[PDB]
């Protein structure tokens, strides 16, 4: 009860930053984890034997993929930390709770494909949950470990409280599949400029959740340029590893996939800065005002992959 965690200096203070990388050392992510519940929820949040158990069955059922891991988990998780406590008041006692779980369980047992590739290869993933098929999967994997045996961290809530999280949190899992992200965006950018966005309604307060889990989801165009720049090289690890799958099925890959095609990475990454990372961060920052750094941060990483391709580096 009276058991804090703490960091190393270095970390106590740079955790609190948008930008902050977790580091290399695997054993510390779940104390960064219970760090960041403590501060961002309180000590009474959860039970600290259920939490650490809970934790440590989640990262056993993340995948050794290059990009899709714990690391992620982890990742995405502490950027909805900054989100949260850089907008203390915004946020519901249910909300701090329901949300770093969803973060640290978005992508509970993925295997490195996208939905399109499940559907081509007929997974029976895809026949049990015909859109989006693994973040479906996601939250039927938080469930199946909130009910293993001395797992459930929400046993204190009340019965409809319990119901309220769980439906925090899987619909914040279902906002990370990217297909649903534009048309979120536009409708919250078309309320924040017509000026009927309502945070006391609750289908707005779920669109503004779900903005904030692409924005998690998508934060590592939002670090330091050599995070960035070697996280890319994991993200097509995978990209390459589907378009090779792809071409089993003899179905040409989307050159984003294609290995043959790496020679236009620098331009791929500037569609999706423009298309997907910017507008993303742009309209998180005009609803949650105090987030403007990420969008900071994602802007000068545009400007490096503009320099790539000037062959200035
Ligand atoms: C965090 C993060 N999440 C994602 C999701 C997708 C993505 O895609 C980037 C891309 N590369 C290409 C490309 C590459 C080589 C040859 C031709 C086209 C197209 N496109 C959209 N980047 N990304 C990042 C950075
Ligand atoms: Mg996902
Ligand atoms: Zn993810």
């Amino acid at each position: 009860g009276l058991m804090q965690f703490t960091l190393p200096v270095r970390l106590c203070k740079e955790i609190e930053l948008f930008h902050f990388d977790i580091g290399p050392f695997e054993n510390m992510w779940p104390g960064i984890f219970v760090y960041m519940v403590h501060r961002s929820c309180g000590t009474s949040c959860f039970e600290l034997e259920k939490l650490c158990r809970f934790i440590m069955s989640v990262k056993k059922n993340y995948r050794r993929v290059p990009y899709h891991n714990w690391k992620h988990a982890v990742t995405v998780a502490h950027c909805m930390y900054a989100i949260l406590q850089n907008n203390h008041t915004l946020f519901t006692d249910l909300e701090r709770k329901g949300l770093l779980i969803a973060c640290l369980c978005h992508d509970l047992d993925h295997r490195g494909f996208s939905n399109s590739y499940l559907q081509k290869f007929d997974h029976p993933l895809a026949a049990l949950y015909s859109t989006s098929t693994m973040e479906q999967h996601h939250f039927s994997q938080t469930v199946s470990i909130l009910q293993l045996e001395g797992h459930n961290i929400f046993s204190t809530l009340s019965s409809s409280e319990y119901e309220q999280v769980l439906e925090i949190i899987r619909k914040a899992i279902i906002a990370t599949d990217l297909a649903l992200y534009f048309g979120n965006r536009k409708q919250l950018e078309e309320m924040y400029q017509t000026g009927s966005l309502n945070l006391n309604n609750q289908s707005h307060r779920d669109r503004v959740i779900g903005l904030m889990m692409t924005a998690c989801d998508l934060c590592s165009v939002t670090k330091l340029w050599p995070v960035t720049k070697l996280t890319a090289n994991d993200i097509y690890a995978e990209f390459w590893a589907e378009g090779d799958e792809m071409k089993k099925l003899g179905i040409q890959p989307i050159p984003m996939m294609d290995r043959d095609k790496k020679d236009e990475v620098p331009q791929g990454q500037l569609g999706f800065y423009n298309a997907v990372a910017i507008p993303c961060y742009t309209t998180l920052t005009q609803i949650l005002p105090p987030t403007e750094p990420l969008l900071k941060a994602c802007r000068d990483n545009l400007s490096q992959w503009e320099k790539v391709i000037r062959g200035e580096e």
